């Protein structure tokens, strides 16, 4: 109970900032997550023994893939930590509990392949889950781990609170299906601009949490340029492997996944910042003004990709 996690001075200070990188020391990531749960939620939110056992089982069920790995999970959780900490009063006790867990679990058992590839492969998961295939799997893996003996971190919650938090987690994980992001943001934009956005409306809260999940999931574009650039390498390492596997099925992959078209990556990133990232952080900043640093960092990285195209690097 009187056992706080404490980080070294540089991490203690920089972990509060949106652009924090969790670093290359894998063994410190569990402790970083617990630290964030303690400050974001409270030292009482979870039994430390159950939480630690949950974290280590989640880690074990992330795979050794270039991008959709345990580091991504903790990175996405930290961005949620920064949003929650800069929006103290806007979120319920159950939301703060569920959302850091949702982020840690949101890509559980990812193989480094898109929903499209599972469907074209005719993977069993595509028969079990026709839409948001991997995201329904991620939620299923989250429930599986929560039901392991000594892993039920929500055991103190009432039966109705337990159902509410698992519903927050399910919606939050489904929302990380980028196919659903476009429509979600359009609705939020209209609601904000016609002034009809109401944070007491549960359907509205659900939409806002969805956008937070997209924002956290894409947060590689909100880091300092060297982090953004080196993360982009891991992303394309997966995309190009999927492209190779598409070619093995006798299907020409989209250019994004074709390693023969490495040259077009800079222009591909511009499209991504303009069509997905900038719109995402703009709408998020309109709804949650203290998240503006994410939009500012995103714009800085768009400018860096423009410089790459002009051969200034
Ligand atoms: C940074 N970031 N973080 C997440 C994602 C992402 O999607 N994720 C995570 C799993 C799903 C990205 C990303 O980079 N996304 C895209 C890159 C891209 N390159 C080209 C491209 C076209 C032509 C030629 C070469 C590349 C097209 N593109 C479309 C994209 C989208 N959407
Ligand atoms: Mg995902
Ligand atoms: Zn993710």
């Amino acid at each position: 109970g009187l056992m706080q996690f404490t980080l070294p001075v540089r991490l203690c200070k920089e972990i509060e900032l949106f652009h924090f990188d969790i670093g290359p020391f894998e063994n410190m990531w569990p402790g970083i997550f617990v630290y964030m749960v303690h400050r974001s939620c409270g030292t009482s939110c979870f039994e430390l023994e159950k939480l630690c056992r949950f974290i280590m089982s989640v880690k074990k069920n992330y795979r050794r893939v270039p991008y959709h790995n345990w580091k991504h999970a903790v990175t996405v959780a930290h961005c949620m930590y920064a949003i929650l900490q800069n929006n103290h009063t806007l979120f319920t006790d159950l939301e703060r509990k569920g959302l850091l867990i949702a982020c840690l679990c949101h890509d559980l058992d990812h193989r480094g392949f898109s929903n499209s590839y599972l469907q074209k492969f005719d993977h069993p998961l595509a028969a079990l889950y026709s839409t948001s295939t991997m995201e329904q799997h991620h939620f299923s893996q989250t429930v599986s781990i929560l039901q392991l003996e000594g892993h039920n971190i929500f055991s103190t919650l009432s039966s109705s609170e337990y159902e509410q938090v698992l519903e927050i987690i399910r919606k939050a994980i489904i929302a990380t299906d980028l196919a659903l992001y476009f429509g979600n943001r359009k609705q939020l934009e209209e609601m904000y601009q016609t002034g009809s956005l109401n944070l007491n409306n549960q359907s509205h809260r659900d939409r806002v949490i969805g956008l937070m999940m997209t924002a956290c999931d894409l947060c590689s574009v909100t880091k300092l340029w060297p982090v953004t650039k080196l993360t982009a390498n891991d992303i394309y390492a997966e995309f190009w492997a999927e492209g190779d596997e598409m070619k093995k099925l006798g299907i020409q992959p989209i250019p994004m996944m074709d390693r023969d078209k490495k040259d077009e990556v800079p222009q591909g990133q511009l499209g991504f910042y303009n069509a997905v990232a900038i719109p995402c952080y703009t709408t998020l900043t309109q709804i949650l003004p203290p998240t503006e640093p994410l939009l500012k960092a995103c714009r800085d990285n768009l400018s860096q990709w423009e410089k790459v195209i002009r051969g200034e690097e």
